[PDB]
């Protein structure tokens, strides 16, 4: 079986944990403990290959130690998550991408930009704004709802496929 280390990053409250649990357990958990950082495993067949996804759902205090740097460096691909009704969480994406680039020592790291909470009508981040950011980064952009499950599988599997591409270069 091939193992993939995925890391889900982004501001508090954007739905990182909801997305992760939807993928793992196939249901929407509304108010999952905002402080728990943990990793979750799922076995799935993707494009004919049996794969073990090890998903780190990030949380907790903002700190920049060598210990945390090495922890994050073990990730092979990153989901950058913002909420489409929270402009600050979108503006924070630059920060998260630069910290990834810093610890991986590379500008070519598999990443996918996710705009979550698409089920809401109160949108503040334009789809064109978000797409344009992803195009300048050269990475895929997918809008999701952990509540309705729209796009969840697609976001995670697109990241797996990006990692496969990057290993085949
Ligand atoms: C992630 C990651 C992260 C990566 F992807 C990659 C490498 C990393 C290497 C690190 O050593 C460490 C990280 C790492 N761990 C936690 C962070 C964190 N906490 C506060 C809340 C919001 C999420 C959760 C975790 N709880 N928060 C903010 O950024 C916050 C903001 C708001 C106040 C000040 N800053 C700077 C920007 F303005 C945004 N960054 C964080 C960070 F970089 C890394
Ligand atoms: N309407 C809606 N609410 C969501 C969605 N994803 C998460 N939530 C809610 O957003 C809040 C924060 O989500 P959580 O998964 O804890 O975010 P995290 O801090 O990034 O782990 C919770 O009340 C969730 O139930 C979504 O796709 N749609
Ligand atoms: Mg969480």
């Amino acid at each position: 079986m091939t193992e993939y280390k995925l890391v889900v990053v982004g501001a508090d409250g954007v739905g990182k944990s909801a997305l992760t649990i939807q993928l793992i357990q196939n249901h929407f958990v509304d108010e999952y403990d905002p402080t728990i950082e943990d990793s979750y495993r799922k076995q799935v067949v993707i494009d004919g290959e049996t794969s073990l996804l090890d998903i780190l759902d990030t949380a907790g205090q903002e700190e920049y130690s060598a210990m945390r740097d090495q922890y994050m460096r073990t990730g092979e691909g990153f989901l950058l998550v913002f909420a489409i009704n929270n402009t600050k969480s979108f503006e924070d994406i630059h920060h998260y991408r630069e910290q990834i680039k810093r610890v991986k020592d590379s500008e070519d790291v598999p990443m996918v930009l996710v705009g979550n909470k698409s089920d809401l009508p109160s949108r503040t981040v334009d789809t064109k704004q978000a797409q344009d950011l992803a195009r300048s980064y050269g990475i895929p952009f997918i809008e999701t709802s952990a509540k309705t499950r729209q796009g969840v599988d697609d976001a995670f599997y697109t990241l797996v496929r990006e990692i496969r591409k990057h290993k085949e270069k």
